[PDB]
Protein backbone atom coordinates (compact mmCIF):
# COMPACT_ATOMS: atom_id res chain seq x y z
CA UNK A 1 0.00 0.00 0.00
CA UNK A 2 1.77 3.10 -0.93
CA UNK A 3 -0.95 5.14 1.11
CA UNK A 4 0.78 5.65 4.26
CA UNK A 5 -0.85 8.55 5.71
CA UNK A 6 -4.45 10.46 5.26
CA UNK A 7 -5.75 13.85 6.07
CA UNK A 8 -9.06 16.10 5.99
CA UNK A 9 -10.12 19.14 4.45
CA UNK A 10 -13.70 21.08 4.81
CA UNK A 11 -14.43 23.41 2.34
CA UNK A 12 -17.30 25.92 1.60
CA UNK A 13 -18.30 25.72 -2.01
CA UNK A 14 -20.93 28.09 -4.23
CA UNK A 15 -24.62 27.64 -3.24
CA UNK A 16 -23.92 27.38 0.44
CA UNK A 17 -22.50 23.83 -0.55
CA UNK A 18 -20.05 22.04 2.07
CA UNK A 19 -17.76 19.44 1.55
CA UNK A 20 -15.38 17.06 3.31
CA UNK A 21 -12.36 15.95 1.46
CA UNK A 22 -9.60 12.85 2.51
CA UNK A 23 -6.77 12.97 0.83
CA UNK A 24 -4.74 9.89 1.02
CA UNK A 25 -1.02 10.43 0.91
CA UNK A 26 2.43 8.09 0.09
CA UNK A 27 6.11 8.44 1.73
CA UNK A 28 6.87 11.52 -0.34
CA UNK A 29 4.32 13.49 0.89
CA UNK A 30 2.09 13.36 -3.18
CA UNK A 31 -1.37 12.35 -3.13
CA UNK A 32 -2.63 8.40 -3.62
CA UNK A 33 -6.84 9.33 -3.48
CA UNK A 34 -9.59 11.92 -2.78
CA UNK A 35 -12.36 10.79 -0.63
CA UNK A 36 -15.97 12.44 -0.40
CA UNK A 37 -19.16 11.49 0.89
CA UNK A 38 -21.56 12.56 -2.06
CA UNK A 39 -25.05 12.02 -1.91
CA UNK A 40 -24.77 10.38 1.60
CA UNK A 41 -22.45 7.47 0.12
CA UNK A 42 -18.89 7.56 0.27
CA UNK A 43 -16.82 8.09 -3.23
CA UNK A 44 -13.26 6.91 -3.48
CA UNK A 45 -11.50 8.88 -6.11
CA UNK A 46 -7.66 7.76 -6.91
CA UNK A 47 -5.66 10.25 -8.58
CA UNK A 48 -5.84 10.02 -12.26
CA UNK A 49 -2.13 9.91 -13.48
CA UNK A 50 -3.42 9.90 -17.12
CA UNK A 51 -4.55 13.71 -16.41
CA UNK A 52 -2.52 14.68 -13.73
CA UNK A 53 0.45 17.61 -14.55
CA UNK A 54 2.90 19.57 -12.73
CA UNK A 55 -0.38 22.20 -12.72
CA UNK A 56 -2.84 20.83 -12.31
CA UNK A 57 -4.55 17.15 -10.09
CA UNK A 58 -6.97 15.32 -11.30
CA UNK A 59 -9.02 12.31 -8.85
CA UNK A 60 -11.06 9.61 -10.22
CA UNK A 61 -11.89 8.12 -13.33
CA UNK A 62 -13.34 9.01 -16.50
CA UNK A 63 -17.14 8.20 -16.46
CA UNK A 64 -17.38 8.89 -12.47
CA UNK A 65 -17.07 11.74 -10.05
CA UNK A 66 -13.92 13.57 -11.19
CA UNK A 67 -12.19 16.04 -8.15
CA UNK A 68 -9.99 18.61 -10.11
CA UNK A 69 -7.40 21.23 -8.23
CA UNK A 70 -3.92 22.62 -8.27
CA UNK A 71 -0.41 21.14 -7.52
CA UNK A 72 -0.97 18.52 -4.37
CA UNK A 73 1.00 17.58 -1.46
CA UNK A 74 1.84 17.96 1.70
CA UNK A 75 3.01 21.41 1.83
CA UNK A 76 -0.10 22.67 -0.68
CA UNK A 77 -3.27 20.34 0.27
CA UNK A 78 -4.53 22.95 2.46
CA UNK A 79 -4.53 26.00 0.46
CA UNK A 80 -5.84 24.54 -2.88
CA UNK A 81 -9.34 25.39 -4.08
CA UNK A 82 -11.49 21.96 -5.25
CA UNK A 83 -14.26 21.58 -7.77
CA UNK A 84 -16.23 17.94 -7.88
CA UNK A 85 -17.68 17.30 -10.93
CA UNK A 86 -20.40 14.35 -12.03
CA UNK A 87 -20.48 11.99 -13.99
CA UNK A 88 -22.71 13.55 -16.14
CA UNK A 89 -20.68 16.34 -16.20
CA UNK A 90 -22.43 18.82 -14.19
CA UNK A 91 -20.26 20.49 -11.56
CA UNK A 92 -21.83 19.74 -8.14
CA UNK A 93 -19.44 21.13 -5.93
CA UNK A 94 -18.14 24.43 -7.46
CA UNK A 95 -15.73 27.18 -6.12
CA UNK A 96 -14.36 25.21 -2.86
CA UNK A 97 -12.08 26.88 -0.90
CA UNK A 98 -10.70 25.33 2.38
CA UNK A 99 -12.59 26.89 5.51
CA UNK A 100 -10.96 29.93 7.63
CA UNK A 101 -11.06 28.43 11.55
CA UNK A 102 -8.48 31.16 12.61
CA UNK A 103 -9.90 32.92 16.04
NA1 LIG B 1 -7.45 21.98 -0.43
Amino acid sequence: NPTVAKKTVSYVCQQGKKVKVTYGFNKQGLTTYASAVINGKRVQMPINLDKSDNMDTFYGKEGGYVLSTGAMDSKSYRKQPIMITAPDNQIVFKDCSPRLEHH
